[PDB]
C-alpha cells in the first residue's frame, strides 16, 4: 500500500514516434502538470495557465540546464 | 501594477483555481512532447508512450538534476 520506483536509464537520444496508450487512469497527468509548474521558476503571479503552455515553458526551463 | 521588470527571487507561488481545458488545436501539444523525449536520454527509441509518461518520465528527468 503505497509504493516507489527505483529505475534509471543512461544511453542517449530517447527520440521516438512511440505507441499510444489509454490516456490517463488516475488523472496522472493533472498530478504532473502541478508538479511541473513548481519546478519551473518562469510562472508569474496571479497566472493559471494553459495545459499546453506548462509543455512549452519546461522545454525553456530545461534548454537553461542543457545548453544556454 | 502589471508585472514589473525588475530582479526578484519568487515564482508564480504554487495552487490556485484549478480552471482549464485540453485544447490542441492542431497538434501542438505533441509538437512540445516530442522537444521533451529530444532531451530524454531514460526513453529506449519506440517503447509505449501515452502523453501522461511522458510528463512522468520528465520530472523523473528534472528530479536526476535537482537531486530530491
Amino acid at each position: 500500500m503505497g509504493h516507489h520506483h527505483h529505475h534509471h536509464s543512461h544511453m542517449g537520444g530517447g527520440k521516438g514516434p512511440a505507441a499510444e496508450e489509454p490516456l490517463s487512469l488516475l488523472d496522472d497527468m493533472n498530478h504532473c502538470y502541478s508538479r511541473l509548474r513548481e519546478l519551473v521558476p518562469g510562472v508569474p503571479r496571479g497566472t493559471q495557465l494553459s495545459q499546453v503552455e506548462i509543455l512549452q515553458r519546461v522545454i525553456d526551463y530545461i534548454l537553461d540546464l542543457q545548453v544556454v
